Protein backbone atom coordinates (compact mmCIF):
# COMPACT_ATOMS: atom_id res chain seq x y z
CA UNK A 1 0.00 0.00 0.00
CA UNK A 2 2.61 2.49 0.80
CA UNK A 3 6.29 2.82 -0.62
CA UNK A 4 8.98 6.21 -0.88
CA UNK A 5 10.63 5.56 -4.38
CA UNK A 6 14.47 6.46 -4.73
CA UNK A 7 17.58 6.52 -7.25
CA UNK A 8 18.75 2.96 -6.46
CA UNK A 9 16.00 1.00 -8.01
CA UNK A 10 14.55 -0.94 -11.07
CA UNK A 11 12.59 0.33 -13.94
CA UNK A 12 10.03 -2.04 -14.80
CA UNK A 13 8.28 -2.24 -11.73
CA UNK A 14 7.58 1.61 -11.45
CA UNK A 15 5.33 1.14 -14.10
CA UNK A 16 3.40 -1.22 -12.40
CA UNK A 17 3.67 0.48 -9.27
CA UNK A 18 2.31 3.54 -10.40
CA UNK A 19 -0.34 2.47 -12.80
CA UNK A 20 -1.80 0.31 -10.19
CA UNK A 21 -1.76 3.26 -7.83
CA UNK A 22 -3.64 5.88 -9.81
CA UNK A 23 -5.95 3.45 -11.50
CA UNK A 24 -7.03 2.01 -8.06
CA UNK A 25 -8.19 4.99 -7.15
CA UNK A 26 -11.41 6.67 -8.62
CA UNK A 27 -14.40 8.38 -8.19
CA UNK A 28 -13.53 9.25 -4.66
CA UNK A 29 -12.91 13.30 -4.71
CA UNK A 30 -11.27 16.09 -3.03
CA UNK A 31 -14.74 17.55 -2.30
CA UNK A 32 -13.56 19.50 0.44
CA UNK A 33 -16.40 20.70 2.59
CA UNK A 34 -19.48 18.94 4.66
CA UNK A 35 -22.18 21.23 6.02
CA UNK A 36 -22.11 24.04 9.07
CA UNK A 37 -23.69 23.58 11.85
CA UNK A 38 -25.53 27.19 12.33
CA UNK A 39 -28.78 25.56 11.67
CA UNK A 40 -31.45 27.58 12.16
CA UNK A 41 -34.51 27.58 9.52
CA UNK A 42 -35.66 29.95 10.81
CA UNK A 43 -35.24 33.92 12.65
CA UNK A 44 -36.15 34.28 16.35
CA UNK A 45 -39.58 36.09 17.03
CA UNK A 46 -38.53 38.23 19.87
CA UNK A 47 -42.36 39.23 20.39
CA UNK A 48 -44.66 38.51 22.91
CA UNK A 49 -47.94 36.41 24.13
CA UNK A 50 -50.66 37.60 26.21
CA UNK A 51 -54.44 37.19 26.12
CA UNK B 1 33.12 -44.04 -43.93
CA UNK B 2 36.32 -42.58 -41.76
CA UNK B 3 39.91 -42.91 -42.18
CA UNK B 4 43.23 -40.80 -41.34
CA UNK B 5 45.79 -40.77 -45.17
CA UNK B 6 49.14 -41.38 -43.53
CA UNK B 7 52.68 -41.51 -45.88
CA UNK B 8 52.30 -45.26 -45.96
CA UNK B 9 49.74 -45.37 -48.80
CA UNK B 10 49.29 -46.07 -52.03
CA UNK B 11 48.76 -43.04 -54.94
CA UNK B 12 45.66 -44.96 -56.29
CA UNK B 13 42.75 -45.10 -54.09
CA UNK B 14 43.58 -41.74 -52.69
CA UNK B 15 41.57 -40.88 -55.94
CA UNK B 16 38.42 -42.52 -55.52
CA UNK B 17 38.68 -41.88 -51.70
CA UNK B 18 38.61 -38.25 -51.64
CA UNK B 19 36.21 -37.92 -55.13
CA UNK B 20 33.76 -40.12 -53.41
CA UNK B 21 34.34 -38.60 -50.35
CA UNK B 22 33.29 -35.06 -51.43
CA UNK B 23 30.86 -35.74 -54.31
CA UNK B 24 29.09 -38.16 -51.76
CA UNK B 25 28.36 -35.24 -50.02
CA UNK B 26 26.01 -32.25 -51.57
CA UNK B 27 23.50 -29.78 -50.95
CA UNK B 28 23.65 -29.78 -47.57
CA UNK B 29 24.99 -26.61 -46.35
CA UNK B 30 27.30 -24.84 -43.18
CA UNK B 31 23.52 -22.82 -42.96
CA UNK B 32 24.36 -21.86 -38.97
CA UNK B 33 22.03 -20.58 -37.35
CA UNK B 34 18.34 -22.09 -36.42
CA UNK B 35 16.11 -19.45 -34.70
CA UNK B 36 15.95 -17.55 -31.61
CA UNK B 37 13.80 -17.95 -28.79
CA UNK B 38 12.82 -14.03 -27.66
CA UNK B 39 9.83 -14.40 -29.60
CA UNK B 40 7.34 -11.82 -28.77
CA UNK B 41 5.19 -10.76 -31.30
CA UNK B 42 3.84 -8.05 -29.40
CA UNK B 43 4.64 -5.71 -26.89
CA UNK B 44 2.98 -5.44 -23.49
CA UNK B 45 0.38 -3.26 -22.90
CA UNK B 46 0.85 -2.11 -19.24
CA UNK B 47 -2.74 -0.70 -18.99
CA UNK B 48 -5.66 -1.29 -17.17
CA UNK B 49 -8.89 -2.36 -17.66
CA UNK B 50 -11.63 -0.70 -15.38
CA UNK B 51 -15.65 -0.48 -16.05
Amino acid sequence: DFYEMTSRTPIRAREAHIQMKAAALRGANNNLFGLDGNVGTTVENTERHTT
